[PDB]
């Protein structure tokens, strides 16, 4: 059969493929065989035809899309032989990408992990560039049709040119139709993670767990790190106890017993698993796996890890997992730090996330793994581990960067050490703000090093800590139903939870210069604080972007006019986070209460504009819709939910059933926020001279000018005051 | 009797703690004196095989050292130490640099002043 798509052409040794206007596949073939099998990282080439021209002739062929002009010029891909201009002005000579050569405006994607990172380190590129266009080299192996390695591909150089513009958005759902959509995560995910490699008992996990209720902090997960197996008793000559398959019976008499407390907890049970020495002849599975591989028992012959081996996945999912899964592990934490070698040539880490995540759906629906990023497409096996960062200002200053730009690569679900991993320095306040950053990232697990001073523990700090610690703690169970929805949307739509602020502002520049500021879902701006506050006016603060509109602080109700980029301060108690005029958010009223979805549903509404929010839920869809000051509940289904309603500083209805319509118009819309209240409180706690108080609090209040107020503060010797005040003034004109 | 070929490899273990590994195209391999090798007379030592169909394993008292077959790779040639001195830092592959070397010496101090690089030990 010659019957090929239209959307295929091909010349001298190549074959482009036109998958969209913005999206052509450029293979390489000695053979003329092309390759069609899923990759490593490619599911999906079924893309519905498109137009475009060809001016093919004896030496040359040129593709032209809406957006790229293509060249081919016959033979080998040099830079010579194969490139492309797009049909963009984005930068005066950037505009042209060479087969092999590296161009500017690439604006990042992630990288493995931030093991031993204090601070930045190198990303790779990921698909989107402020010039519009990319390359995506596919240089995995072939799959099977039921997803196992096949080989190398016949394609033996396979491209992906994305020329998306800046239109980001888009780039991204296509990559993912290409790559294959994040899955669903569960409920569970979204939660509260406790986890700290320290060798607890039984007794001790669940009286801390116990101690989690007393205090009023929420949790949905318990990770159980190392220590769960034996480590110090492992025989020397079999090498260190970091792998393990075995419970250490001093600290976990009845396993079953201890994960069955946890479930009666309504907690979720992930173990960490160090692959990397295999199953060795000390283990309680090993006379079983021995058995199956056939090993030499006299000799101690161990079963070395071979995720290239059919036998040996089969031996470690089924006998050394298996038995685990038994006693109720529910899901396992792949802590892989051993390199990238193997015989396939395959990525050990590629194999692990790939088999463990397609094993984990046996044991439940839409089950997940924790493990690092294993390149582009790995995006398919949730949740992302960034592992043992530096405890440093520098590390979480680096965070929220890393995490928006990681959706350039579709991977959507980092799950950061929150406070950092190991090493570096004790700084409350810093653990306090990784936590106010972690509420608002993808996922928010508690970790630290086996040290005895890096609890995360909100008790290990002071009053004033402990409590704020205790309110975010609540707070990210209050967003469950917002992340959750959000998460549906990831899956089906292809659009990610934490964007830079360049995918809703792309031809703004200051979106661009924002590194740690994003979007969180569609209704939230976060801009969280990664710098010491200044002791002189005891408030920490970061530069925000406000886009164009009216901007409210989504705690304190704040307003903000943008456009304008304003520095902002806020107590280490605090946290910038923006709501726009119209904003609905969905709040869960009972966030202490461990419901498999919320009884009673918070919509908190921002006045000045209409707006709408659609709750995805396992079982339902509901709808708010505020038009013309009228906001309306509806649900595809029914059911016996609570609605409680906030218009900006009030509460409406509360626990109210069914669908619903309700006048707002007639009720007040503005916040109780105000100028003489923030003034006083920022005066009151500065390390500053009492002179200087009592001078600023009498001459604000006495002029009556706006511009003079603000002439009043730029005499100011203390810089920073200035701008502290001047915010206030901002949101007060 | 300290001596084992396998695919294109000879092995040699001199001690329970040293094993000379070398490939040959041929399968003929080096008997003379190097620049550096001046003597490979060392007194029989006691050790363990397992070889299969494809693959061979040494085992000494203190290392297994394994070979797949074929070119010398980083995955077709490795050993496990029998020692518990790091976490995961116990494996050896071919071509491969791994922490903990002492480091040994360099040619000059010719122009240095004060540290300069030595080569591992
Ligand atoms: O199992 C012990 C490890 O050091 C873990 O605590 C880290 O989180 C792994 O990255």
């Amino acid at each position: 059969s010659k019957y090929m798509n239209n959307n295929i052409i091909k010349f001298d040794k190549a074959r482009f493929t036109v998958l969209t206007e913005h999206l052509i596949r450029i293979e390489y073939s000695e053979t003329g065989e092309f390759e069609e099998r899923m990759t490593q990282m490619v599911q999906n080439r079924e893309f519905s035809e498109v137009n475009f021209d060809i001016i093919e002739k004896e030496e040359t062929i040129e593709i032209i899309t809406s957006t790229v002009h293509l060249y081919y010029n016959g033979g080998e891909f040099t830079n010579a032989s194969l490139f492309a201009d797009v049909k963009f002005n984005f930068s005066v000579y950037s505009n042209r990408w060479y087969f092999g050569e590296k161009s500017d405006g690439n604006l990042k994607g992630t990288t493995r992990t931030l093991d031993m990172i204090d601070g930045e380190c190198p990303l790779e590129d990921g698909i989107m560039s402020k010039n519009g266009f990319a390359v995506l080299a596919d240089k995995g192996k072939v799959l099977t049709e039921v997803g196992d390695i096949a080989g190398n591909s016949v394609s033996t150089i396979d491209l992906y040119l994305f020329a998306y513009g800046r239109d980001y958005r888009q780039a991204l759902k296509d990559f993912y139709q290409l790559t294959g959509n994040t899955p669903k995560l569960p409920r569970f995910a979204l939660g509260n993670w406790w986890s700290r490699y320290y060798d607890y008992s039984d007794k001790s996990y669940l009286a801390l767990m116990d101690k989690f209720t007393d205090k009023k902090v929420p949790l949905s997960v318990s990770v159980i790190d190392m220590d769960w197996h034996k480590v110090s008793e492992v025989p020397s000559r079999f090498g260190s106890g970091w792998t393990g398959y075995s419970w250490n019976k001093k600290l976990f008499p009845n396993p079953e017993n201890f994960i069955d407390e946890l479930h009666q907890r309504k907690l979720k049970v992930t173990l960490n698993d160090h692959p990397a020495d295999g199953i060795r002849a000390f283990e309680d599975p090993y006379p079983q796996v021995a058995q199956t591989l056939d090993l030499n028992t006299e000799l101690e012959e161990a079963a070395k890890f071979d995720f290239d081996n059919l036998k040996f996945r089969k031996a470690y999912f089924e006998e050394v997992h298996g038995p685990l899964e038994k006693e109720g592990v529910d899901f396992w934490w792949i802590d892989w730090q051993q390199g990238a070698i193997s015989k396939s040539g395959v990525d050990p880490l590629w194999l692990l996330n790939h088999y463990q995540y397609q094993n984990a759906q046996k044991k439940h629906k839409n089950n997940i793994i924790l493990s690092r990023y294993a390149g582009p497409g790995s995006h398919r096996y949730p949740l992302g581990f960034s592992g043992d960062s530096v405890i440093s200002w520098a590390s979480l200053d680096f965070q929220p960067y890393f995490t928006s730009t990681a959706s350039n690569i579709g991977y959507t679900w980092w799950s950061h050490d929150i406070g950092g991993h190991m090493q570096g320095y004790k700084d409350a306040e810093l653990s306090l703000r990784w936590l106010q950053f972690g509420v608002f990232s993808p996922i928010n697990r508690l970790h630290s090093s086996k040290s005895e001073f890096t609890s995360k523990e909100p008790w290990h700090f002071d009053a004033v800590i402990e409590q704020s610690m205790i309110d975010f703690l609540q707070l990210r169970h209050q967003l469950i139903p917002y992340l959750y929805s959000a998460n549906l949307i990831t899956a089906s739509e292809g659009r990610a939870l934490v964007e830079p602020l360049y995918y809703e502002y792309p031809m703004e520049e200051e979106a661009y210069q924002h590194r740690n500021q994003y979007l969180f879902g569609e209704q939230l701006m976060v801009a969280p604080i990664t710098e010491k506050m200044n002791s002189l006016l005891q408030m920490g603060s970061v530069e925000v972007w406000f886009p164009e509109g009216t901007w409210y602080d989504f705690f304190s109700g704040q307003p903000y006019d943008g456009k304008v980029s304003l520095k902002v301060y806020r107590e280490i108690t605090e946290m910038p986070v923006f709501a726009k005029a119209g904003a609905i958010i969905p709040l869960d009223k009972n966030p202490l209460k461990k419901e498999e979805i919320p009884s009673e549903i918070i919509w908190k509404i921002f006045p000045g504009a209409d707006g709408e929010y659609l709750l995805l839920e396992e079982d339902n869809e509901t709808k708010a819709e505020f038009v013309n000051g009228i906001f309306t509940v509806t649900s595809k289904k029914e059911s016996s939910r609570k609605h409680t309603i906030i218009y900006g500083e009030h509460e409406i209805v509360s626990a109210k059933r069914g669908e619903f319509s309700i006048d707002l118009n007639g009720k007040e819309e503005n916040f109780d926020w105000n100028f003489s209240t923030a003034l006083f409180r920022r005066l009151d706690i500065a390390e500053i001279s009492y002179e200087q108080k009592d001078e600023i609090l009498q001459q604000l209040s006495l002029i009556e000018e706006h511009e003079k107020q603000v002439a009043f503060i730029k005499t100011n010797e203390n810089q920073e005051l200035q701008n502290s005040l001047f915010e206030l003034l901002y949101s007060g004109k």
